[PDB]
């Protein structure tokens, strides 16, 4: 029908079937709709899949998606599953987990979050082998560890949000303090997400010069508070919104989106994920956030930094209690 | 400091004080918060005041924008008041509003709804004068109107969210149908935002050509019934996420943000939002949804559509129940 | 090298090797230049050759345009050939011709122009059979229906540059008259490009609302002056610049660009470009521009127009005398 | 008229007055032409005038470019002069100069492109007293100090095009090598614009990691002919393009686009600009690249970077002969 509005041309071919970009989401609580809201107003995905229990939420979540799509690219939104409407997803992104409970153990609620990745995971061997896992859940390094273990992946394929959030608050309160575009800072938060990770004050770089010239210690003392000020500010951003507001959505979300613009776009871009160590700074068996090379196929390469010895101390000693933590579970 | 990074050009003049683009948004439960998400990553304003009663929530949601925006462009996020941080703002947004109760009267709704804009209303006259006012608060139409006797404001700047949602979700189905850029359709949904809204089939128009050359009686069976389905479809949309979901806050969000856009950026572009009807089909006195460019200033001028004898009979229906209602307030 | 400073990561994947958007611009003239620096700048393809004969020039230009990439999206910028460099490319864009001798007819010049084509379109079938042939040698119809004899390729694929340009001048130029958003307009100027190009005022639309409600002579007298007035503006501009600078190139690369962007994006696209005429208004056998949707396969379909009697006598009195003409090549 | 199309609202106030974004290109050969282009496709200005000597050509290239406007977004091009169309411009680009005739010495080459500036600049600072001239007449060092002794205008609005083009042909050629993401990389091109300029290879830095970390003879000898090979590369280029093609045209032009850009978005971007070196290296009265923080007013801060010994004693050797040339003028 139309065809007095629209004219078929009898000579026209069909289009070509293209693969779509495909994403899915796995976890639709406030942290997986908040990825899913930037995902789509970035139009990082042709199809993007949202996989969690059966609820008239999540379907209600996806036809108000749904309905709003006129207003921006287009994406094709749709709830589903690994085994069926995501199979072959080129980036699989895992925000699923449960809340403590009253009186839960930390190592009780890591057994449960495991326990649910182990399903999830299952179905994502078998239906997307050649994808990417992108983890968010908490705590980030030790589930992203579990993941690589779990899955057997290659472990340039097995990407954590890490410090990707705070490296970049990190990097635009410098260059704010000093009127430049926060491009021209290259400054790293490595290690351990949360209160102990580490800022890579050593090398630390503004447009080619080093923030600290020679050591830390030769710096003028109103430096060393300013700049150690902006590292507490960003930390106490963090912690202040799971004060105030119980938890991260919107921030994690664009963080997480940023991570998935560098793989789908091939941009090789240098992001401070977390990730297998293996040997940098003689640690092993363990999930850092170090900055990373990220481009379609994973962390590609490794931004070989040589940190001061009292970074590098900080370092290893995450990864001793990271280590043990994974051990009891 | 930092001047042995960064050395400072002594003939360098001062930046302008450029007066920047400032809206907002009152009211930040779901659709608020939704609102503010795509306002930010879409890089609406310059700045951006989120009015709420003071609570952690708030200001968490705040600190948690604020801690993503490194991301995306960059945009001075804040929690105030209209009286302090959202003086002369450009765009005040107010999605502020109350649920209703268990076993609450329709009109009681209303007349809880309309004391929080009286007290809402009273600071925008006061502190900014030359605003356009975004209503997005349900219903729509007659809050719009409320707005607009009790600010005083030119009816041009005071604009509902009408059916801005719904008529690009009908222009994006038919568009699909028909294997054409949506920017190729204009199809109007007008009248009351709900289930008595009106599509204007008589003037539904696809790249010049009308999708009912003659009258609708003329249109072979199966063209009939597939537009009625698509209209349908828009239609139960609306209505499924309300049943699943509780309320929109994603559509309604980008279709709130869309408004924004044709305003701070003079697009003069055509929307069915709400607002005063004078003069055209007899209407007076009542806010409804028509065909109107926006722009800087507001609803700058309106698109004189011909409607059909039965189109106009139920935007007329539509007006005399609206204007009931709001005389019982 | 450089494991120092990136240290490759042994499990990643080598990246796929995915087949890029290509073009190919035949003619590296003034017109075929600005085509390219345009399409460079707006990123339409991820490889771009450039063939004329073998110059300094030509590679001087293609390394001007290489040494510039780094300010814009990256592109695989290169002079070669279609047997060669330019095998299966996506989109052959032809702007060679040579100027019209002292004395020499408008007959010769056909011939001539043909004959490169001949040459040209040889290579074409035989190393970019699925491509699209985008024509710009003026005369464009004559051209465009040249190239579809000579290819044999399907008439969808065969598509002249036409009245996409003057077109969209006279869409902008109604739209700023009336204060409104130029996407809002559908007013196409079709037929001959040239002096006798036609535009469809019986099917002018702004947002649904037709220019002439019932007949010109119906029209209000100013009205008709200054709708007048606007297409002889769009007349005027054209004359002139062939008049004043000899002819146009800047004006016709965007025209170039915006098409390549319908079909690489497959925006399904309504286009005023030059085409095989299949029945309509009894047309048959000849290249003339009428509105069609344009995407990833050419020209899918033809908007249905209902012309004026006067309208229709003007495209059937062009189609007979650019029929007549080819017949004397 | 047209009121039966569009109904004109009584209460909409009229549109804002404000103040346009704009910027006048003096000498519209091919390099002033090219940077037209570029700056009517990236949207750089509002009103942009084209100031040369009265023509049918320049005329002509208004024409041309106005006819293409409605493909790309909005910008009110036309012809004009300083002391009337373009007043109170925010950038004045002048590209104008004469080329050098058969036997002409290269000090009278200069000396008649400095009268031209001089008549030039007088109608700058009597009407564009605020604006910021981005000088591009080549030699750019020696013309950005003429205009800077000419006009009397603080030393950070006069700025040359320098190496900025050849730093990001440099920067990404480096990280191409690297597969890396070439913003991660801060590597610049200093000094005499031209075949004597230096690459800083001391401070050439990727993602933090210094490229050369202790000196480059303890670089390995593979790594010291590679990074050799790649400046190279970027001097072969430049020269090539003069030898092959005879002038830079589309390069110069998206390298001008930049800095504009930097300027009139506020980016506070690192740009090796030409402009007045006042201390640095002990270098005085002469204009050289260094990397610059540029801005709305703009050169704002001078990355002080500490240059190896081999590296500052070319610089001041290039000063000193670009003042010696400078006094016999
Ligand atoms: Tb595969
Ligand atoms: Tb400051
Ligand atoms: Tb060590
Ligand atoms: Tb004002
Ligand atoms: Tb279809
Ligand atoms: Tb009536
Ligand atoms: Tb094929
Ligand atoms: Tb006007
Ligand atoms: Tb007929
Ligand atoms: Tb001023
Ligand atoms: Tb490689
Ligand atoms: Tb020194």
């Amino acid at each position: 029908m139309f065809e007095k509005i629209l004219l078929s041309n009898p000579s026209a071919e069909n289009p070509s079937s293209l693969r779509p970009r495909k994403g899915i989401i796995i976890g639709l609580g406030q942290v997986g709709l908040a990825c899913a809201y930037s995902m789509l107003i970035q139009d990082c995905f042709d199809e993007l899949v949202l996989q969690d229990i059966a609820s008239d939420k999540l379907e209600g979540e996806v036809m108000d998606f749904s309905h709003g799509m006129p207003f921006i690219p287009p994406t094709d939104i749709k709830a589903g599953t690994i085994a069926n409407e995501g199979r072959n997803a080129d980036i699989v992104i895992i925000t699923a987990g449960v809340a403590q409970k009253e009186g839960e153990s930390r190592l009780s609620l890591l057994e449960r979050n495991i326990a649910i990745y182990k399903k999830i995971l299952a179905d994502v061997v078998k239906y997307c082998p050649e994808a990417i896992i992108l983890v968010v859940t908490n705590p980030v390094d030790i589930m992203t560890y579990a993941t690589l273990k779990i899955t057997g992946f290659p472990s340039s394929r097995i990407i954590g949000s890490g410090t990707v959030l705070d490296t970049a608050r990190f990097r635009t309160l410098l260059a704010k303090e000093m009127d430049i575009d926060p491009r021209s800072v290259h400054a790293y938060i490595i290690g351990e997400h949360g209160d102990s990770e580490v800022p890579v004050w050593s090398t630390a770089n503004v447009g080619g010069m080093k923030l600290v010239p020679n050591t830390w210690a030769d710096l003028p003392e109103d430096e060393k508070a300013t700049l150690s000020g902006i590292f507490q500010k960003v930390q106490n951003a963090a912690y202040d919104i799971i004060k105030l507001k119980g938890y991260t959505s919107y921030a994690i979300g664009l963080a997480t989106t940023d991570i998935v613009k560098a793989i789908l776009n091939s941009q090789e871009r240098i992001l401070t994920v977390s990730g297998l160590m293996t040997g940098m700074y003689g640690i092993e068996d363990v999930c850092l956030s170090i900055p990373r090379v990220v481009s379609e196929r994973g962390i590609i390469k490794t931004v070989n930094l040589t940190l001061s010895e009292d970074e590098e101390k900080l370092l290893q000693q995450s990864a001793k209690m990271l280590k043990e933590v994974f051990d009891k579970i």
